[PDB]
This record gives structure tokens, C-alpha cells and sequence, in this order.
């Protein structure tokens, strides 16, 4: 609900977010640093994506799992483009973030530049999501809709995670942690 | 953009509802007492569905200027016991222009969504949906069906109500203080 959180969110989406289509559907994508970006794992990007209606090559993809192989529901993508993202790694936490007030930001054809005050975010942990055991889920209560996956969950100076699932009035993000961007 | 969003979220929580008529689903802003506003195109009947509940309409006034020109707003007096928080002090005497506005929507398609639409210009006259219409405010963003009744706001100001557009251009009817007496 906070002004500064929305101010932060809008600036973040303007600088680093895009609309991406894969063979599996349309998503919000967040650039992280250099040419590295993130999508929900179920976006299932191939060797070419559509980024703001433009064909972009994918040079590497990394589907994130924990040390025991459990799904984290995020895929990191290295893009064949010459433009670089603003390095936003400093806005990513070392561990799953909780906040009193978060904003979920969506950038797709269905929801072009929409911001939703989702209220409190709780570190929920384990969830069987779409039939897949998944960890490091953040939960929040708002009226969820199809097409919001990839939405960026934020608060002032904080990128918490990426929207990946939900049902009815409950939404879940995969926590977006800083160490995910280290080879190890 | 921050202060505009903060003002907008509080306004919607307190004064906005979702309304269904034969002509679709709308965001509806309550103004004071039992008086609310809808786009004229909503064409409310003697009853409306407000947050999924049947609510009687006691009076409906389709606003026109002194020469009968469409303003694209209908004021409705609702048969409800609850009074709206009085927000008339946030309404200007004339059409407002700002560098940064937020458009706020609350429907089943767009439940509690806020859009940074940037600059708002007093465009004036427009032939909208075939009807000559005045006091149009214009802003540039990717417009969508189901956003009518959306509340256009800036820091400490309610500017207008979304009534139309096409492609990447949206229009609000200016919400002027004198409309409410
Ligand atoms: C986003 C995907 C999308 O629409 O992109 C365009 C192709 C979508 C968002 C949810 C739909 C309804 N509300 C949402 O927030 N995500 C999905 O559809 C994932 C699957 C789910 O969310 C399931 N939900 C649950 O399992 C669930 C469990 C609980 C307690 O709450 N929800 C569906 C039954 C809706 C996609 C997905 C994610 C991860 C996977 F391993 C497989 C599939
Ligand atoms: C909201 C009402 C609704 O029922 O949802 C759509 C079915 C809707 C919003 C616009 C739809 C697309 N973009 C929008 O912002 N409003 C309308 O559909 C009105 C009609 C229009 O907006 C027309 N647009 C124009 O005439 C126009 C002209 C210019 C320069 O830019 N746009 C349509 C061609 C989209 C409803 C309306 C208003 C007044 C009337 F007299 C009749 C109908
Ligand atoms: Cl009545
Ligand atoms: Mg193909
Ligand atoms: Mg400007």
C-alpha cells in the first residue's frame, strides 16, 4: 500500500522487465544483470523466445533446484542481446523475505503495466504446486488470475520473488535469492 | 509516482466497488452520502449488482453541460443504509492536468489493479463512441475492455472516471465538484 514501494516497483519494471512469449504461453520476465534474466520454470523457455514481440536467442538456461534436487520453480535465461540489464542483484536477499506490504507487478498483453497491493507476504516453504513438490514458496492473499505468472513481487528496495502459482484468493511466489546467480 | 499510488489505494479501499449491469462490469466510485458515479454507457437499470448484491437505484442523473452536450457520467443515488465517505473535497472545480496519474480498476477481470498512466491532458471535445462529448481528459497507456469506471487520481486529487479509448489512448470524464450540487 506504500507509495515508495510502488515508486520502486514502477521504476523496476520500466528498466528491467519485459513481456515474453514461449511455446507454453505469455509471461512477465525480469532481467537481473548483464544478459541474465528469470522466468517461472513452467514457462519452459526454448532456444528462442519472443521478448516484446522480438525474436531473441537463448544462449543458456538453468532450471533451479535445491541441493536435493527439489523444484524451486525458476529458470534463469542468458539472452543473446547487446543491451544489458541494470544489475539488481543487491535488491535480492540471502534468504526468503517476509514483508507487511508487497506490490505484485505484471507486464503482459492481458495486464500491460499493472500493480497490485497484495498485503503481507509469508515464507510458506513447501507446497505441492501443480503436482510438483516445490520449495521456498512465499504466500500472499489477493484475487489471483491466469496470466500473472512471472509477475514481480516487491517492496521498497526489495525484490522478493516471482509469481508462479495459486488458486482462488491465494498466490505464491518463488523466492528470488541472490546466491542463485553464483555458479555456486 | 509514489504519493499518487498511496492516495489511490486508500481511496479504492474506502469508496470503490464492482458493479455489473447488462452492459458489463464496471468500477464504481462512491462520492458522498448514497451518491455514486458510473460511466453513462453502463446504463444502470432500477437495480444494479454491487459487489454481487442487488442494490436499488433511487435516482439516476445522466450529466450534460448547459447546452445539453454529453459528459459521459451517470450519478446514481443508491438504496443503502451505509453512507460513502465524503470525497467531494478531492474534486476540482475545473479539469485537472497532471504530470503523473494513476488509474485504479476493481472488477473481476482486474480485481485491485493500479496503472501508472503518466501525463493527463485536458483534451476537451471528443466524438466518443459516436456521441459528441466534452470535458475529456487524455492519457497514453495500453487500454483494455473492462476498465470503464476506473478512477483516475493523482496526489490528493480525484481527476475523473475512465470512459473510453482505443489502442494506446485512454479518456476520462472529468469529475467536477459542482456535479454534486
Ligand atoms: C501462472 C501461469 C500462467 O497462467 O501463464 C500463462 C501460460 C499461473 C497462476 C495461477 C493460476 C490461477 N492462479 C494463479 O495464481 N500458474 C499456474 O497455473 C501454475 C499451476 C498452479 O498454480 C496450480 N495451483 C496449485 O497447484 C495450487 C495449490 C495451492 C495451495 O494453490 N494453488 C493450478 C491448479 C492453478 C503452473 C505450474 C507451476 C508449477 C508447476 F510445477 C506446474 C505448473
Ligand atoms: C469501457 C466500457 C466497456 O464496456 O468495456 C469495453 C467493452 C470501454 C473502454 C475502452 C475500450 C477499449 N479501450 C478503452 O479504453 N469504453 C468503451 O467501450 C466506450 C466506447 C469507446 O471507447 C470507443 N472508442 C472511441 O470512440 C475512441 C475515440 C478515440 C479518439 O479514442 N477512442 C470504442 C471504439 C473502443 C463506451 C461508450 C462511450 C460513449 C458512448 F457514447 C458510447 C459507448
Ligand atoms: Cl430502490
Ligand atoms: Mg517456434
Ligand atoms: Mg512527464
Amino acid at each position: 500500500m506504500k507509495g515508495p514501494a510502488f515508486e520502486f516497483a514502477v521504476a523496476m519494471m520500466k528498466r528491467n522487465a519485459s513481456t515474453v512469449k514461449t511455446e507454453y504461453g505469455e509471461f512477465t520476465m525480469l532481467g537481473i544483470y548483464d544478459r541474465w534474466a528469470v522466468l517461472p520454470r513452467h514457462a519452459k523457455p526454448g532456444p528462442t523466445i519472443l521478448m516484446n514481440d522480438q525474436e531473441v536467442g537463448v544462449l543458456d538456461a538453468k532450471e533451479l533446484v535445491d541441493k536435493d534436487g527439489t523444484n524451486l520453480e525458476l529458470t534463469l535465461l542468458k539472452l543473446n542481446r547487446n543491451e544489458k540489464f541494470r544489475d539488481i542483484r543487491g535488491f535480492l536477499a540471502r534468504e526468503e523475505v517476509e514483508v507487511n506490504e508487497a506490490v505484485l507487478a505484471i507486464n503482459t498483453s492481458k495486464f500491460p503495466n499493472m500493480y497490485i497491493p497484495v498485503g503481507q507476504v509469508t515464507d510458506y516453504g513447501f507446497l505441492n504446486l501443480g503436482g510438483t513438490p516445490t520449495k521456498r514458496m512465499l504466500v500472499y492473499n489477493f484475487p489471483t488470475r491466469a496470466g500473472q505468472c512471472g509477475g514481480v513481487l516487491m517492496s521498497t528496495g526489495k525484490v522478493l520473488g516471482i509469481h508462479v502459482g495459486g488458486n482462488g484468493h491465494q498466490g505464491f511466489s518463488a523466492a528470488l535469492l541472490r546466491h542463485y546467480f553464483n555458479e555456486e
